[PDB]
């Protein structure tokens, strides 16, 4: 009865990334050391147990700024934020440990497991 | 270099639909005759030329209520809103003309073309 549009979810995500790139309807700034990253809380909640847990709570739902642990790796966060908006995870030898540790902190279980498989499949 | 997560966009969209179902971070009511439908403007902009054109404009970006033409078919709209959040288009003989006319009004070109192919593939 239904008609499956196989590229619709990917097209939506690309358009959501275009809106982020233009600061259209962005509602939060994530501060990570000296970095600031704007985003849509909806996308953060959709991709991260940590963000889901923060914004589902009525007490913190309307926060416009989130300060992460100053010890959180800014390149690791940037890689994971790009992943959330693209479905593409840039894992490399130079960044794997930073990305895996950041994904554990953001409670991105499927990404952590993928980093594990990565470590296992690499030297 | 990148690692493609083939189900990430679909998982994001499902989670965005869960947020809609719970009225979490919904920011607009679409009024269609005697019906009210809550949604995320980001998702409306991602799926519809009409909503994109309305909310990209700074003048209308912060509108919390949109009244559609009272002549817009509420079942047609409901079908298309469900499609936006699911990638699944419930086309049937009893609704095809209402959905196609509503998709033209919402400027959902790929959905209109799919309705055309539907008409062509049916008696
Ligand atoms: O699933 C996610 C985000 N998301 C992505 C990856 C991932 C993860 O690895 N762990 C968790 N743990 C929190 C799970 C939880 C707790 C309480 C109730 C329901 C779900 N969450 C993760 N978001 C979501 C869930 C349900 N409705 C709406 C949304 Cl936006
Ligand atoms: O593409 C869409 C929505 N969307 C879905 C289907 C569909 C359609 O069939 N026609 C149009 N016409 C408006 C096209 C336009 C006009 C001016 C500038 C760019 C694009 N839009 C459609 N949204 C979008 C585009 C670019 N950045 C961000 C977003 Cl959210």
């Amino acid at each position: 009865s239904q008609i499956q549009f196989t590229r619709h979810a990917s097209d939506v995500l690309l358009n959501l990334n275009r809106l982020r790139s233009r600061d259209i309807l962005t509602d939060v700034v994530i501060v990570v050391s000296r970095e600031q990253f704007r985003a849509h809380k909806t996308v953060l909640m959709a991709c991260s147990g940590l963000f889901y847990s923060i914004f589902t709570d009525q007490l913190k739902r309307n926060l416009s700024v989130i300060n992460l642990d100053p010890e959180i790796n800014p390149e690791g966060f940037n890689i994971l934020l790009d992943f959330m908006y693209t479905s593409r995870l840039n894992l490399r030898e130079g960044n794997i440990m930073a990305v895996m540790a950041t994904a554990m902190y953001l409670q991105m279980e499927h990404v952590v497991d993928t980093c594990r498989k990565f470590i296992k499949a690499s030297e």
